[PDB]
């Protein structure tokens, strides 16, 4: 249960290397299922999409897992 | 497929009786199942929150409940 807009939105998603990829920007969603499909990142000065499937934790910061993960 | 806060956040959504219950403010979502659960509408400092449930379509606006 999370707020898009006032929560999930403006957090940095690192990578397993404890890199910033980048903010969270939006959040494409599929039509049908109306579920969560990707996460739409913002560089800052453009846009990176990444896999709600890689999403590993999310909380202060929202952590990608390894590629063994 | 459909970006959530550029295409859906801000548009009003109305009632099965054409009528404007609010502006969503936000979209709650279950980080588990990954599913939207409801709206969160601006208000008529209050909120309202909409079950996602109903949504019949979006456009330039939001409908929503019918005989269902």
């Amino acid at each position: 249960h999370m707020r898009i807009v006032e929560e999930m939105v403006g957090k940095e998603v690192l990578d397993s290397s404890a890199k910033v990829i980048g903010k969270v920007k939006d959040v494409e969603v599929d039509i049908e299922s109306q579920a969560i499909e990707s996460l739409v990142l913002g560089k800052g000065g453009g846009e990176t999409i990444v896999p709600y499937e890689m999403v590993k934790k999310i909380g202060d910061k929202i952590l990608l897992k390894g590629p063994e993960e």
